[PDB]
């Protein structure tokens, strides 16, 4: 499934993520919090209107 694949990037980001708010510069850092803003919108356009 594209869709599951697609979650389990977003996942995978948020993961990441949670280690660039307490563990891990701020230009860099941003950017993959920025990544996972075009995973969480890609999700969303997967589907569509009938």
């Amino acid at each position: 499934s594209v869709w599951f694949v697609s979650l389990f990037i977003g996942l995978m980001l948020i993961g990441l993520i949670w280690l660039m708010v307490f563990q891990l510069l701020g230009p860099w850092n941003y950017a993959i919090a920025f990544a996972f803003m075009i995973t969480g919108l890609l999700l969303t356009m997967r589907w569509h209107l009938e």
